[PDB]
């Protein structure tokens, strides 16, 4: 059982070496995994759900935790952009 | 296990858009409250102009779900993801 609400990350991530591409795919699901790992290793456990070939979804198991997580992912060079929501009405 | 649905959302007519925010903040809130009113409860997080995630706390009503939101005009596709962290 978890304490907390639900949130969930979206991170967007931008390969600088080409910066207008969207379809990049293979990068995004390596360089989220790493974060994943990285984040693991900060005591940050999360799930990782790849929505778009540039963006993905890191669900937390404590939410208490997205604003760290949210922290560090702003710190990396191919993290675009990072929000950070709940739930979307009130169920 | 939390267990959870992705579900594409398609207004028949607006063909071919995925720009149907709010066609898809409004139906999600629908399907909600029908699942609600039947005693199913869920979250929706709204992932993009035409898509959600439904969770399901407690687990087992995804897949009554999943059933019910495939056979909606308005839902293009639903697959179900178990809630699972790696340790
Ligand atoms: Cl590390
Ligand atoms: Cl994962
Ligand atoms: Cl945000
Ligand atoms: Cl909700």
């Amino acid at each position: 059982s978890k304490k907390g609400q639900t949130l969930m990350l979206f991170v967007g991530v931008v390969d600088p070496s080409q910066p207008d591409r969207s379809d990049i795919r293979p990068f995004t699901e390596k360089w989220t995994q790493i974060w994943q790992s990285q984040l693991y290793n900060n005591h940050v456990d999360l799930q990782v759900f790849v929505i778009d070939d540039n963006r993905a979804i890191f669900m937390f198991k404590n939410g208490e935790q997205a604003f760290e997580a949210k922290k560090f992912l702003l710190k990396q060079e191919f993290v675009s952009e990072v929000t950070i929501e709940g739930q979307s009405f009130d169920g």
